[PDB]
């Protein structure tokens, strides 16, 4: 098909958020690649307005789908390349268990041939002192299971699923996500059956960066299917 087609190479990728989390208002450019063959993602994020003021890790899902693995016996269930090259929407709500939510609208399309990421946040409700605000989020990210399901009448998908971030006193700050993507363009776009992305993620700095920033390693493969 003509969007997967876009993605059996090394792709570059930018990521642009523009966030307001309790009235803090922050920016964050990222740059880096994917390759889609590998599920294979890296990425390097600067927050540009200063320090971050919320944990790197609570960012991490909203700063890219269309680089997951998906086997070829899978492909008429990968929605995310079908949408491309003109896009997809995708909004999140990210509810932080005992604390605030972040609401997210994003836009994941190609600009010439690079895939891009544009991103709104908004976080309301959260405690001066709780794991986020307080920045008592451990600088690490668990392995998950993303759980996609047709969304028919959107033309696209859903996904819930639970991730959870650990605290620095050994316990875990659980964010549920709620997740709908839409496509923007007027290309055939595939409605998947029920299926899971599973997902490993390793954050780490560069020695050499003295801005706030986040460098993520993250490998995706499309699973749940057998034929
Ligand atoms: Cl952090």
């Amino acid at each position: 098909s003509k969007g997967e087609e876009l993605f059996t190479g090394v792709v570059p990728i930018l990521v642009e958020l523009d966030g307001d989390v309790n009235g803090h208002k922050f920016s964050v450019s990222g740059e880096g690649e994917g390759d889609a063959t590998y599920g294979k993602l890296t990425l390097k994020f600067i927050c540009t307005t200063g320090k971050l003021p919320v944990p790197w890790p609570t960012l991490v899902t909203t700063f890219v789908q269309c680089f997951s693995r998906y086997p070829d016996h899978m492909k008429r269930h990968d929605f995310f390349k079908s949408a491309m090259p003109e896009g997809y929407v995708q909004e999140r709500t990210i509810s932080f268990k005992d604390d605030g939510n972040y609401k997210t609208r994003a836009e994941v399309k190609f600009e010439g041939d690079t895939l891009v990421n544009r991103i709104e946040l908004k976080g309301i409700d959260f405690k001066e002192d709780g794991n986020i605000l307080g920045h008592k989020l451990e600088y690490n990210y668990n392995s998950h299971n993303v759980y996609i399901t047709a969304d028919k009448q959107k033309n696209g998908i859903k996904a819930n699923f639970k991730i959870r971030h650990n605290i620095e006193d050994g316990s875990v700050q659980l964010a549920d996500h709620y997740q709908q993507n839409t496509p923007i363009g007027d290309g055939p776009v595939l409605l998947p059956d029920n299926h899971y992305l599973s997902i490993q993620s390793a954050l780490s700095k560069d020695p050499n960066e003295k801005r706030d920033h986040m460098v993520l390693l993250e490998f995706v493969t499309a699973a749940g299917i057998t034929h």
